[PDB]
């Protein structure tokens, strides 16, 4: 285990399933503190009770991250009741259906960007001041290698995800010399529930994603991608800021 | 002059000053028909009147880019007035103070991500369509080096060329197929309007940027920029899609 | 044409065939000094023809570009001839069979890396000073996607497009404020006389090619490379110093 | 410590100084096997006798890695008597005194290439039929952020870098469905014995080094990259292949 883990207070939102689930459990099985956020009743309650048999202090948050007041709310009530926040993982997200400009609608963009970009802003800006206050603290990402390639997502997902590594260099730049480390890690397929956000995404998305499955055959567990975001948030990753991490198999360095 | 402009119908957003002023100027040297769009109508005249006493085809729009019924308007106006849209440049855009995540308040962030990133998605909405019609089309968006590094704006100036970047790649890869071309040029420092985005930056920001400023060496005219912009809308540059062409004199370089 | 180029001496190196002739025929075509260096006699004694039955100023250098003596041997022959070097386009350079590492001989590896790399680090190193003396001058390489991603060509190829874009950078950093620029040009895929290098190309290096090529269908002309190179060689890209522009129809932006 | 390194055979080169040491220990303390690669004798005594001290299993190998023979030695040596070799570090490299191009001499160029980059040729040459054989293997290259940048070292090294992570990216594209992963490291400023590569390094190349040396006071300690280096060699790392991971404390990412 990371010893530097060890009753560290971790926020991680989208805690109820895939990649936040294993998230969750990694970061208990390395004694931090878990406070998780999730949107689902019945999932929160799901992993709040596998970390509580784990023996894991454990606190969940029913929230939906795109709202500003939700997530103040949860930065506040951690704040609160572990009087410190070490970690925070936005790591909740949804697809976009695959949707290209042309077919996108008002409200698809608007959802997209508010659950996959602001959700992280209105963290970020909330958590700041106190990581600042702590002189340490650790923002982790979780991007998506659409985050830097054009046709493995829809339109509105593909910019939330160049956003948030946006979002990640600023925090980097800016905060770096105060204590605070922020990094992105980049999937490529993940086997989770995120699936495409529609049982009918666009054909002409689909028409380029589909060529591009044809890469690989390689699908990552969503463990291995909570394995590399629980080191970056121990001390062990101290001098990593600021970096896009990729963990795709290689399959963007094609 | 690139034989491929002539005639061809011009959409530049922000024509009123620096490089969306110099974009204008030389597209209608080039013989190519201009739509002015400009939030300011002093400066909206200006650009016009210049155009005019060259003896050039110039529309004047006067027009809020972040707001879509304007975008939409401004599109409808230009393919109703001349029957076709050939290339589209995402130019207007606006500073943030150099505001870091933590003081960046919600007006903020919403107001430069609508001017700076939704005023992109809204004109490219509406004008593929006639693109895929025609069989042909360009759209170049002047994104920045804070599209790609983290300490040369504040976060939302730098989120929203990230996600503009990205926006950029979207479309470069759904439509590269159907005769559209998507590319991002990303200027460093010019000399122009936009100066910092406010009378008083921020403290912390500002420290930042000047860090920044101790790699620079000299400060690119708008015609620099402008020249970049108006070669890739022609047909030498036939084979450049969804690339981000820095052109900052080599800052990012060092 | 581009108005800065008239009577520019330009050196281009790989001249006979592909890239290189459409390079010095378009420079030809904007009345530029043209010197063209290339390893086959039958192919200089065309390409020298060419220019010549267009009514332009050409000088023809048989050199092997690998060997250091005789890029010297190019380098003051043209500095005798016309006193000046104004543009310096490194662009020849052979495949390497797709050959992945493990398969590679000691005699491939070298070949590779003087022919793509070294030679450019040559005619660099020779025309620096006559540049600096001038107060400008231009360096354009001619890499590949294969300098930023890794299964489009053999190893050896990949390492000397990814070293090529080092020299450009580490050029363009050094000595860009004192008139130099330096940029690469990274093509794609485009039907010329290069091939695979080798009769009989790796099964496994194939393999790898062959899945990235299923990818896109549109293949560049050489005149759509020579296009960019040009155009960046004019004062219109006076602000473009260390990118590597890519022209690949948008193949590495899906 | 990470399960999956106990007694894995782990290949180390610069082992004597700096990272490299800071790389053999920490992978001893995870009870790997370590053969420790060193060109100075004194040094890999001392590495040798501390790690036995340790009570660990260490090779040492005294060797200049940018001769063939040598390398092929010590791999046949590492085979022969652990029968397996599951994670290569090609970690040894050497400064070029930050010479700028145009004043380079050929002895510089061809020296720092052979460390810097032929070494790693030669290793994972040599290692990759063992690796395939196995079903698994793991190569990390220590790169440096001058592997993405062009002003923070001289020409030589600054290339040898950018080939290094090519060399990366091609074993990953090429090998990364038949088990085998490789990863780059890229540190920016570190304590250790490399220093300048001169006493007198380049004036002009300091020009430009000491600016970008001004960004950040924050030091890395060779321990902050060898524990990035261990990560990335454990199977928690299993989905982390052809990556350039940046560990420079937010260096590059102003
Ligand atoms: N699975 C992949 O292939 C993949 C690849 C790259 C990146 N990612 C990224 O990984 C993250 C999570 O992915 P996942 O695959 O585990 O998905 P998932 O659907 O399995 O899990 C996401 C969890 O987030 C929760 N959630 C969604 N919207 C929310 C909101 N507004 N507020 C609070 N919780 C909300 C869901 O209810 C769900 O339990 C996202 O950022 C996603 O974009 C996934
Ligand atoms: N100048 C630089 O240093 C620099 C560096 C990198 C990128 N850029 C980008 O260049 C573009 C224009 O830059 P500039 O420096 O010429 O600025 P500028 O202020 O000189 O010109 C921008 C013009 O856009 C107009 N504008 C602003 N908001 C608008 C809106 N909502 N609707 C319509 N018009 C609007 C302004 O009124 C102004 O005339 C922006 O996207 C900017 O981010 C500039
Ligand atoms: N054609 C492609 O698909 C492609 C894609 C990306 C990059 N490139 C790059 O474009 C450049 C030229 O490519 P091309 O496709 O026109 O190839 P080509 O084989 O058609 O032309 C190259 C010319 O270089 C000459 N040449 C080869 N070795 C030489 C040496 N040692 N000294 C002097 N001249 C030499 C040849 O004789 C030939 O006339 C190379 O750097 C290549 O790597 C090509
Ligand atoms: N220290 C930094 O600031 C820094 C920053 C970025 C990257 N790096 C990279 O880290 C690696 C090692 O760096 P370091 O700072 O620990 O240096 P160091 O000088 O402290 O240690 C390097 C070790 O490599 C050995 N060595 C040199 N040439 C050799 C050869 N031909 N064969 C065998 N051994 C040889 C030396 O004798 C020395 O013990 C290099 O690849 C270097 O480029 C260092």
């Amino acid at each position: 285990s990371y010893q530097s883990l060890k009753n560290k207070v971790v926020i991680v939102t989208g805690a109820g399933s895939g990649i936040g689930r294993a998230i969750a459990k990694k970061f208990a099985l390395n004694d931090s503190i878990v406070v998780a956020v999730e949107l689902l009743e019945d999932r929160l309650n799901q992993i709040v009770q596998e970390l509580r048999g784990m023996g894991k202090e454990v606190l969940g948050v029913k929230a939906d991250v795109s709202k500003k007041k939700d997530v103040e709310e949860f930065v506040r009530r951690t704040f609160e009741t572990y009087s410190r926040i070490d970690v925070l993982c936005n790591n909740a997200g949804i697809m976009d259906g695959v949707t290209p400009v042309a077919e996108v609608s008002d409200e698809l963009w608007e959802r997209v960007l508010a659950v996959n970009l602001y959700s992280a802003f209105y963290s970020s800006r909330a958590v700041i001041p106190i990581m600042l206050k702590q002189g340490k603290g650790v923002i982790v990402n979780t991007a998506s290698i659409a985050g830097i390639r054009g046709g493995f997502a829809g339109a509105p997902y593909t910019v939330a995800k160049h956003g948030l590594i946006g979002l990640t260099r600023s925090i980097a730049a800016h905060y770096g010399d105060q204590g605070i480390r922020a990094v992105a890690v980049l999937p490529g397929t993940v086997k989770t529930n995120i699936g495409l956000g529609s049982s009918k995404p666009s054909e002409l998305g689909m028409r380029t994603l589909t060529k591009l499955m044809s890469l690989s055959s390689r699908l990552a567990e969503p463990e291995d991608i909570a394995n590399v975001i629980v080191f970056l948030a121990s001390d062990e990753a101290s001098f990593v800021n600021g970096d896009a991490v990729v963990v795709d198999g290689g399959l963007t360095v094609l």
